Formats: C-alpha cells, sequence, structure tokens
C-alpha cells in the first residue's frame, strides 16, 4: 500500500536522524569506551552483574536494520550503557567517570532531538 509506504519513508528518516544523535552522542565518548560490547573472554562474569548489555557498535546494528520505532527505545538503549557502567564499576574509576560525563553531555543533544522528532512528527 501507499499507506505502508509513507510509514517507512518515516522510519528511514527517524533512521537518519537517530544516525545524527548517535554521532554526536559517540563524540562525548572520545576515549572508545563505549565504543563495542564489554569482552566477555576477559570479563567473564560480566553477565552474573548485567543482564542487559549494551555499546554504540551494538547500538549501531540495530539502529540500521532501522530497529528503532521511536526516540524513546533509542534512548532506552542509550541508557544502558551509562546505567550499565555505573553499576558495574565504583564511582573512583574512569569507566564510571567517562559515564557520568556522557550522561551530561549526551543530555543536550537527547534535548533537542526530542524536540525535532515531536516537531518533523
Amino acid at each position: 500500500s501507499m499507506e505502508q509506504v509513507a510509514m517507512e519513508l518515516r522510519l528511514t528518516e527517524l533512521t537518519r536522524l537517530l544516525r545524527s544523535v548517535l554521532d554526536q552522542l559517540q563524540d562525548k565518548d572520545p576515549a572508545r569506551i563505549f565504543a563495542q560490547p564489554v569482552s566477555l573472554k576477559e570479563v567473564p562474569d560480566y553477565l552474573d552483574h548485567i543482564k542487559h548489555p549494551m555499546d554504540f557498535a551494538t547500538m549501531r546494528k540495530r539502529l540500521e536494520a532501522q530497529g528503532y520505532k521511536n526516540l524513546h527505545e533509542f534512548e532506552e538503549d542509550f541508557d544502558l550503557i551509562i546505567d550499565n557502567c555505573m553499576k558495574y564499576n565504583a564511582r573512583d574509576t574512569v569507566f564510571y567517570r567517562a559515564a557520568v560525563r556522557l550522561r551530561d553531555q549526551g543530555g543536550v543533544v537527547l534535548r533537542q532531538a526530542r524536540r525535532e522528532v515531536d516537531s518533523i512528527g
């Protein structure tokens, strides 16, 4: 149908905007602490601590499969990255500190993304 196509163009455009959002958030992690999944070879107990691991590469795979239906789902995954880190790592670690900085800087980007998603529909 023509409606299914319209719908699909909206999703494509959301994917376009979420791709730009993802790029902006990922620039706030210049150390690349959150770039890839925590290695289960190197942290073999990780899944005993963290039940839903997340990282920017895994978000990118979902994004490119047009797997985010709305901004809320994308924010859910971004918040997992931060929240997983702040639980596994102690306050006095470079990892924890990196997550706080990513959260704080990401807020600005996500605030305007929400306005853009609502505005452009």
